[PDB]
């Protein structure tokens, strides 16, 4: 189904892995279910402080005559995966082992960091299928890329390599798959490493005023700021 | 100033090549009615391009009021060109200068000749860029680029345009209409109802929080599950 | 304190506190405030080069309550918003490091220049903070949110390249050449029209924080406010 | 299928009183091209022929609902983005795209008579002329929503109290009324009058501080004009 | 801690009458879990405080209180973005958490004997629960800083008058009239209501294009139902 | 010149009665001078001096500019000044002057108040935030009728359009301001700033952004000493 291990310097770094390496990671809706409840819905726990997020197999992150109004119940299902996996507390790495494509790559782009490998090929193919990528796609890949390469990539619903998707933005980093959760634990156990106040005040400030103009983000920042001077951790 | 071929894919081209394809008032309106306020359904991509291989596109002296005038025609226009209901494919074949840059800015997507040239020189003579310049390259190439581009005003080559965002790909002169073409038809290929109602999705919610475009995303999503392209 | 030296219009403004690697505090926040405001009303001046003294660096009293963290934060607001919203276009010539309020302040100019030892970052977080003086913002901003979350995150520092090609800077040359090259755009820009370049920045500046329309309307606004100005029927020859 | 009347201030008219001035696409095509406008019009009053109804077939496709939809909202964005003011004169029923027609004008004055309201949801579709949106920016979100999902009527009365029209005269002393507005405004400042409406409508749909800087540069252009200095 | 009652609509009340049917996390979670998605049964929901004198009247750990904030802005979304429209009967006490609730809601009718307000800033906090963005979305920013600042109790009719409510009426009979309007909302098509119910809270948030484009995303979507030709 | 007076609350006083206490550069710069506060402060109440009036063509383009960003920034600095505001206006509101009534917190009128903006008779827009704030307080209509018009109006329709939040007999106008602002100076000055903060923050933005803000001041209310206690 899914799985969680977690260890670290005071070892919170929790990597989370999809289980369903058979059908190459492929996300239904118990894969987006067991996720909403791993990722414990817009919280977590105390004892992880990083959190790395992959699929086993080692081949692919993760890559419908139905009920047109079920469908919605289907993006909501996606669009709450997708809202508490980015939404989470602690900062989240996604290590993009393959194929991320449709609402695998947008996953990946629920996540704040991505680590692809050279082996990774990114993708929303949705509109070959004759609807658009349902689980924030055409927002979140916009968002992250811009909109001139959301647009290409949308309207021709293609592939892309690891190294292109770096040269977008789409992923932070390019490694080889060999080191790629070596590089996914090394830049965890640097977000670990500092305070967790901070580190989580920047990141609320951030994923609220993304969606603001500059004085409403700066008033987030600024409450933020405030807030982490009432903790001990600004003081040690 | 209008030339259309459509076979598959309707090619439109600016019809003035002994200017170097200039915009002014009627290019801009035959522009306009060209883009049809949506498009005929036999169409699936648009592909917008200058004519004589030399320029995409490279009167103002007067009365600051119907300089409005002017400004809200290349508004028109833009907006026409940007929210035309088939995917728009701008294939830069040289120079795309001020109102024809903005021009090749409110197309999805912009593909580069190795010769092609891009900026904003309005700024060289009396004015901002007027027909969404100040706002489109920033929301394509970031404010920093942006920024640079309009104060200076200069020119940049096809290689640093591609570099900063401000087209997709750069290929080579000779095989830029034909790679357009492929372009065009690998977006041809795909659903009508999909790719347009995506496009509606990310032209509304590129001006919204991320919850207003996820509404908007969920409606085109249901939108498209009610059509037969879904199924079949 | 600060040093402005002005010619051509074009008005560079030194960080003058090499002691402290040009450290940010609130004399010099206020220093770079009274500054920038002159230069609102300095008609000759055109184009503003910020930069540190030396060739070091372009730019801890948290013993503090929570609401002096609160003026604090709002100080350096209040510069940052002094210096981005200044009536002349601004190039901050980063001459090396840029960490903390120093990069924020760098953030809140239209172009960056760095120089090949230039060193960027936000390392609030190594000491329990978030950036206070508009990092999460402006850096978002400019480079985009994963590269922002990368840095804020880490609390890292990047060399020039890097920053370049994220976006942090507009363009990386030799340190040598720095200063050369930053007033070669600000010559750039002063042959400009000065009611465009600022119409221009001002429709820029506003119609960031707004949906396309509202920047449209913006810049049809500024665009009829140019073409009452002679500038334009004197230029268009 | 719409008359115009300049007496100084344009008087507009939809002409269609044999079922109230019902918003077909022709009536749409005509009011945007009369829309446009001209040195000589300062404001400009809109009402509806019949003396008691402003403005008061559908299995087809879903691409033309889009198109016509469409069309809806071109006809109510060139009505609301004019260069001078609009006095939406409401003399009687207002209902669905009529009432959508009058939320796109500046002003509203409406007759003792009027009725407004939004019954599409009583057909199985929303307002698709801008009811869902510039209701709810013109009364607020709990009237708004009251009044779409209810579809009902409400007498003039109410709405000049959940403000959807401005003031409430009888029908007999409407039109008196909104020329004594009318020229109130035309007495005033045209460039004025015309930059004020476009701040307005351009920082509505922003945060203050762009709003103040769309403010600050219509300010600018006021300044350039000869109406200031006199 | 709250009971369902479904019949023709559904209505919802708080089960907790002897402590004013005030709200702690437990409510919030059952409130949460009632309002599911949903089934396609119901059309009207009406939530209203059991016993009908209230319809709803932290000494740790700010970390905690970052999520006992995080809890009631669950359930106030949950409440707020639910499927089907919402109708607050708010009968008497709405103090706190439980007038930001009831600011959740659709459509609110308040009982003569209703008195709501924001007492949180004489505790030493804000509202938590979305009261000082709700409320301001729905009065406006003068008296919702004035409520919020003053901290003070209104009775039915000053809350009226500034929207808080969208009508007011006796005690003895507000549930019937709570009803009628549900049966009212109920004959009209579900498939368009909820529609105009995306619509609206999705372009409230937004500027007035976006907002047009999300409304004619939902004006082809309620094409695609059958209920718009019958 | 302008005059304060402090007791609990600090009467902030626009002192140019013989002008009816109209606005130029220089009761401005001293506006953003006397509004900077204090810790003392805990509630401000604005009005004008001799219980005539609150507050009631040279220039080129570019210092037209100039005196836009000044009457802007007194604005926004009454408006986001740390401590509420309560404006009391003692009659005549016109111009700059409504303005700033507008860029306080609460507005507290007299019967015998008259608020307008008459720039439009003059050739020009309100260019102190009216445009906008006039919007944001009373909504789009009845924004655009009196900005178009420049018509005055008497407080009572004020009240009604919701331009100011209530209306008191002259003679007690003051003594009423006062009633509020001790109300107000009573509850928690953490948790109503910071209720603030959250208002004049989330009024530019979605609601979930919003919503942000009202968190983050809530914990933040939540470290102070006034939650528990």
């Amino acid at each position: 189904h899914m799985s969680l291990v977690t260890t670290s310097t005071s070892d919170g770094i929790c990597t989370v892995k999809i289980n369903r390496p058979d059908k190459l990671n492929a996300m239904n809706t118990d894969v987006a279910k067991e996720l909403i409840k791993t990722f414990e819905e817009l919280n977590h726990n105390d004892d992880v402080k990083v959190i790395i997020l992959t699929g086993e197999g080692e081949k692919a992150f993760s890559a419908s005559k139905i009920s047109a109004d079920e469908s919605v119940e289907y993006a909501k299902t996606g669009q709450l995966v997708t809202a508490t996996v980015e939404l989470v507390k602690q900062p989240t790495i996604a290590a993009v082992n393959g194929f991320a494509l449709g609402g695998g790559c947008e996953l990946a782009m629920s996540c704040d960091i991505r680590i692809a490998a050279d082996t990774a090929k990114l993708g929303q193919p949705e509109v070959t299928i004759g609807v658009p990528p349902g689980w924030g796609g055409t927002q979140r890949l916009m968002r992250i890329v811009g909109i001139a390469k959301a647009k290409e990539l949308v309207y021709t619903g293609k592939m892309i390599k690891a190294e292109e998707a770096k040269e977008i933005g789409l992923v932070n980093h390019v490694v080889p798959l060999a080191s790629l959760q070596e590089e996914a634990l090394k830049m965890a156990q640097q977000i670990a490493g500092n305070s967790t106040m901070g580190v989580q005040m920047s990141k609320v400030a951030i994923n609220k005023g993304r969606n603001a103009d500059l004085d409403t983000g700066l008033g987030l920042e600024i409450l933020a700021w405030r807030n982490c001077f009432t903790h001990p951790d600004r003081q040690e």
